[PDB]
């Protein structure tokens, strides 16, 4: 059985408590179908670490890469919360990586199954899929807030009266850690980079935020369901989402060969219209 790990992140992975008896709620998708569920054990003040349930864009392409390629699964969710990005660690100039891809490489996980970017830095350590989503990089603000993009002054010239961050541990550090400009920004952003995409979000409608850069595919589906949230610019830093796996994986081919089959035949295109586009904010 593969032990596969993932991420809180809406609307690709949402995570809910069991119900008392520790399953998990009976729900339906916008078409009456019945919402797949899985059981996905991760920290839940004294940390704990219990099974949860969980469902989702990236839940139904793993069900649906088990099924194709017939392999049996345990989900777990990462248990720093991070995605991932290589730091010096125990104060020593050894490097590792931290989220689910130091998860990955230390064997605790055989897949990522997550909204994960795919990147040069990323490669030189593991395998990625051809991408089974287009996407790239955005900014969410409150609706009203006037920002051009990645270049607007407020960015490029720092000032505390227009606060703006990202998610610490994520491929935006890495992007931004390309130039030389952007890196200044970063090491700006470094005083206020938020733990979670949620809380980062969150941090937004509140008020207490005035930009959050993150995955466009997040912030899109996040902006298209809370009319008080807007994204804006244009998208920078084009990515895709692949799935993860050790180099020389006894998987790479046939996960690949699963997401081409997926994008012929409609089943990502449903997926979009299943738990992306499908309904108005409120
Ligand atoms: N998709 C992300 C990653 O680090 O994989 C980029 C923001 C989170």
């Amino acid at each position: 059985r593969l032990k596969i790990v993932t991420i809180h992140q809406e609307p690709f992975v949402y995570v809910k408590p069991t119900m008392s008896d520790g399953t998990c709620k009976e729900e339906f998708t916008v078409n009456g179908d019945p919402v797949k569920k899985v059981i996905c054990t991760g920290p839940n003040s004294p940390r704990h670490t219990v099974p949860q349930c969980c469902y989702g864009f990236c839940i139904d392409l793993l069900i649906k890469l088990a099924r194709t390629m017939n392999f049996t699964y345990e989900v777990h969710l990462v248990a720093d919360g991070k995605f991932g990005t290589q730091e010096r660690v125990n104060n020593s100039n050894k490097k590792e990586w931290n989220g689910m891809m130091g998860e990955l490489l230390s064997g605790q996980a055989d897949m990522i199954v997550a909204p994960l970017t795919i990147n040069n830095e990323r490669a030189q350590y593991i395998e990625f899929s051809k991408p089974f989503k287009y996407q790239g990089l955005t900014i969410l603000v409150k609706k009203g807030t006037r920002i051009t993009g990645i270049n607007d002054p407020r960015l490029r010239n720092p000032s505390d009266k227009f606060i703006y961050a990202t998610v610490k541990q994520s491929s935006v550090d890495i992007y931004f850690r390309r130039q030389v400009e952007l890196s200044t920004m970063y090491r700006h952003m470094e005083k206020h980079n938020y733990e979670s995409a949620a809380e980062a979000i969150q941090a937004v409608r509140d008020n207490k935020l005035h930009a959050f850069i993150w995955d466009s595919a997040v912030l899109e589906f996040e902006a298209s369901q809370k009319c008080d949230l807007v994204t804006t610019g244009e998208l920078f830093f084009r990515s895709g989402f692949g799935i993860g796996m050790r180099k020389d994986s006894p998987w790479k081919q046939n996960v690949s060969l699963s997401i081409l089959k997926s994008h012929e035949n409609g089943f990502m295109e449903d997926l979009d219209k299943t738990w992306v586009r499908y309904q108005e904010c409120d």
